């Protein structure tokens, strides 16, 4: 996808591809679906 959409605003990513660059998440140099 385009990185991770998902926010980490609780704390962490549900995707463990995504990582927490809160309060969004993002994807640590993975493929990205």
């Amino acid at each position: 996808g385009g990185g991770c959409g998902e926010t980490c605003v609780g704390g962490t990513c549900n995707t463990p591809g995504c990582t927490c660059s809160w309060p969004v998440c993002t994807r640590n140099g993975l493929p990205v679906t």
